[PDB]
RNA sequence: ACGGUCGAACUUGACUAUCUAGAGGAAGUAAAAGUCGAGGUUUCCGUAGGUGAACCUGCGGAAGGAUCAUUAACGG
């Protein structure tokens, strides 16, 4: 029996109590492993039973809930179920350049845009998904639309203006 | 006529300022269609370098630049 354990924040218990009935449909129903909340360590447990197939599709569990760890929707970690080759990248903000104080701030700013309308175009252009935590960004997707969804998010941050990767962007996605 | 006093004014030098005569020199404008072959587009500030400027670059600072989402406890 193969056993996964994954922790969870103190910000996501409640989200995670919320939204616990569409994380456990997909893992027992049509992906058949067993799920529990270790409640006093606060750990998400995954294990195998009789009724495994694919055992791959575990490992993807695991993803799967990491996901919902992750600050991503719980629909989005159902197409790391639903597809085979969706990934995560994560970054920090601050590891591409150093910025400090209200600068840090700023970049978030021009990453997420006014109304978030900014980050929600690139999802529209890049087929991805974006976590946009304290200081650390996550994007879900495929490669290639991770490369392209990093290097939108890495000119956001540059200084560049929104407006001008928002033009870029719409252009880039045409290949 | 000796002397004293007040003292214009003169001569010579310095320091000044003006008026005039000036060879020569360096600028602009008009006449010469004669001759030879850019780019920036987030914005800056203080420094130092890259050929003066321009712009680029190293360090430090600013917004006078477009904040979406989760987010007390519910283990000890």
């Amino acid at each position: 029996e193969e056993t996964r354990k994954i922790p969870v924040p103190a910000n996501r218990y409640t989200p995670l109590k919320e939204n616990w009935m569409k994380i456990f449909t997909p893992i027992v129903e049509h992906l058949g492993l067993q799920i529990r909340f270790n409640l006093k360590s606060r750990n998400v447990e995954i294990r195998t039973c009789k009724e495994t197939k694919d055992v791959s599709a575990l490992t993807k569990a695991a993803d799967f809930v990491k996901a919902f760890i992750l600050g991503f929707q719980v629909e989005d970690a159902l197409a790391l179920i639903r597809l085979d080759d969706l990934f995560l990248e994560s970054f920090e903000i601050t590891d591409v350049k150093p910025l400090k104080g209200d600068h840090l701030s700023r970049a978030i700013g021009r990453i997420a845009g006014k109304g978030g309308k900014t980050k929600f175009t690139i999802e529209n252009v890049t087929r991805t998904r974006i976590v946009l935590a304290d200081v650390k960004v996550h994007i879900l997707g495929s490669f290639q639309n991770i490369k392209m969804a990093r290097t939108a998010i890495c000119n956001l941050i540059l200084g560049n203006p929104p407006s001008k990767v928002y033009g870029n962007i719409r252009a880039v996605a045409s290949r």
